[PDB]
């Protein structure tokens, strides 16, 4: 009676609270994803200059 | 950098996903409860009617 409409009701809730958790979950790997890429990005430009030092500091000696 | 706003950002979203599953728990545990006294109500009433046919068929032997 008014008992199946509310039990349909807590499974319709239960579904969308579940869809919503899923967005925001692929929203925050999204970005995760990019940050990775970032920090890559950072630790390769930091570890090619200081090697870049590296030969111009060998080469001032020969 | 932008690496340090996209870290505040990841954080930001996840206390938005966690706040927003929250109020949707809150949303399920209430009509849960709702639930749970109609069911019980239900049980109540279906109890005392078949009790009161008990004592009735009792009274018209008597």
């Amino acid at each position: 009676i008014s008992i199946d409409a509310l039990m349909a009701k807590i499974k319709s809730t239960m579904m969308t609270r579940e869809q919503i958790q899923k967005e925001y979950d692929a929203l925050v790997k999204s970005s995760e994803d990019l940050l990775s890429a970032l920090q890559k990005k950072k630790q390769q430009e930091e570890e090619a200059e200081r090697l870049r030092r590296i030969q111009e500091e060998m080469e001032k000696e020969r």
